[PDB]
């Protein structure tokens, strides 16, 4: 029974299942279990649910439940319990109403002692990888309420998962202790602490120090500089996982430049990703040239990339009308300068360094950006108004591509919605996204999302730039090295020493 020491940039929340930030869902992934599991090759399969029905019409899903799970507190898992859970999420819809998952369901029903029935108001394909997320439908035991729900806060949490949150110190550390009553395999290490430390420089120096044991994480756990000093050193077991979700920048199709077409298409290659990634990155993400990446769902569909062609880039403004004067100015139509504001929130460090980049480069066409980090109410005002011209925006990753991140363009305070509210077929992608959530036909939805992302592509509503990319560190002596099957989930269960 070995233990383990982990870091994180901030304390892991109350670990309420059912709530958000502040609450890590690494963390709420150690502690609470779903009905259904998200595999790495892409299928779901039992987890607290052993199996399940649908009805004929796909509206009904009928799930029949394990029978030797107890919460970590020794009380029973149950249908009682599930449907108890569910409940108090759909009492507090507006949280939640992001996820379409919600939107349709319409009740929980306890058919007998083991077996849950969930309704909805129409066939909805993604629901089991939604029930499969971190949250909100993962499981509390009902004990544990206050005022008969967890909306206003819980007792303790209680969950059926191999961990249990067992001490928490504010700015200092989250203690996890294995749980030896746990109903699956159980886990090597006996105890994970999560030492909170915020500064990743701060971070190397403790892994150094071997006061931190494994490095883990897909915003930036280290620097670049760093995880390639690591893995130079020739010490250490380092690994970066496949392509996760892609970083792209939304421009904006109904202000400022990038209304026009040949704007946006200009900005698509002028921009050098490949130095990009080799510099202020050294390597440890791919780049992109689609908003979604071919191992995403129905996203493979052979779109062309928009080629690193700065020539190119010129032409095309020129013949927008956007021209220039003398050698290194910046570009002028009807006398107005071809000034561009590029907005991200400035604690956002890996952002900071991409638009510095960005900055340069397109500077050399003639476009004048303008850098903008600012704080983070300031930058959610942006996004709900649309008051940027390009902005920093990430996909959702597995198993929330494609569904739920088209599912989002739909929503007006969102800035995937502002920035594509200019494109004259708007109104039939949205029509599209609906159709394609509620298609029970699989011709049909390879169909509806070509459409949707070859328009997305076509008009260069994005600027896709890299693909996440999980940076994983650790001494030899920890064991072999397993990324998470969704981007959230670290496995800390499925580490084995030596
Ligand atoms: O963070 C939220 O409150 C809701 N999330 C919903 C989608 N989430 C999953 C989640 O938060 O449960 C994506 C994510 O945070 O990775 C929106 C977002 O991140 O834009
Ligand atoms: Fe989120």
């Amino acid at each position: 029974d070995p233990k383990l020491n982990f870091s994180w940039p901030v304390n892991v929340g109350p670990l309420n299942p059912h709530l958000y930030s502040p609450n890590q869902m690494f963390a709420q992934n150690m502690v609470y279990e779903p009905l259904v599991h998200y595999n790495a090759d892409g299928t779901v399969g039992p987890w607290l649910a052993e199996s399940w029905e649908a009805s004929q019409d796909g509206r009904s899903y009928t799930f029949k439940l394990r029978e030797d799970v107890k919460f970590s507190n020794g009380e029973v898992f149950d249908a009682a319990a599930v449907k108890a859970n569910i409940d108090t999420v759909l009492q507090n819809r507006p949280r939640h109403n992001w996820l379409e998952l919600v939107n349709q369901m319409v009740s929980a029903e306890v058919v007998g002692p083991y077996k849950v029935r969930i309704n909805l108001k129409k066939p909805y394909y993604p629901l089991l990888q939604e029930l499969s997320l971190p949250r909100p439908f993962r499981f509390i035991a009902p004990s544990q309420f206050k005022n008969g729900g967890t909306a206003d806060g819980i007792v303790a949490p209680i969950g059926t998962g191999p961990w249990k949150l067992t001490e928490t110190k504010l700015g200092e550390h989250d203690v996890f202790t294995r749980n030896d009553s746990y109903w699956g395999p159980k886990p090597a290490y006996e105890q994970i602490t999560v030492k909170v430390i915020p500064d990743p420089n701060t971070r190397a120096i403790a892994f150094e120090a071997g006061e931190i044991d494994l490095i883990y994480g897909t915003e930036g756990p280290i620097s670049p500089d760093t995880f390639e000093r690591f893995q130079k050193m020739g010490i250490y077991n380092t690994e970066l996982s496949e392509p996760l979700e892609t970083r792209v920048l939304a421009l904006n199709t109904n202000h400022g430049a990038t209304k026009d077409l040949a704007v946006r298409k200009a900005i698509n290659h002028a921009v050098d990703k490949d130095t990009m990634i080799a510099t202020v990155l050294y390597g440890t993400q791919k780049r992109a040239d689609t908003l979604f990446a071919d191992n995403v769902p129905y996203a493979n569909i052979g779109l062309k990339p928009y080629a690193f062609d700065p020539a190119l880039a010129a032409r095309l403004l020129d013949e927008a009308g956007w021209t220039a004067k003398a050698s290194g100015d910046i570009r002028e139509k009807d006398g107005q300068p071809l000034a561009i504001e590029l907005c991200f929130i400035g604690t956002d460090a890996i952002s900071k360094s991409m638009a510095e980049i960005v900055q340069a480069d397109l500077r050399k066409v003639g476009i004048d950006v303008k850098l903008t980090g600012e704080e983070e109410s300031s930058i959610y005002a942006r996004q709900r108004d649309g008051r940027f011209d390009m902005i920093f925006n990430q996909t959702w990753g597995a198993p929330y591509d494609p569904h739920a991140f088209v599912s989002s363009m739909r929503v007006p305070s969102h800035a995937d919605y502002q920035a594509q509210l200019g494109l004259p077929d708007k109104a039939k992608i949205d029509a599209e996204i609906g159709q394609v959530l509620v298609s029970t036909d699989e011709t049909a939805r390879q169909a509806l999302y070509k459409d949707i992302l070859t328009r997305l592509h076509e008009e260069a509503v994005y600027l896709p730039l890299t693909s996440v990319t999980a940076m994983a560190v650790a001494k030899p002596e920890v064991g072999k090295i397993t990324f998470g099957a969704m981007s959230s989930e670290i496995p800390f269960e499925k580490l084995t020493p030596k």
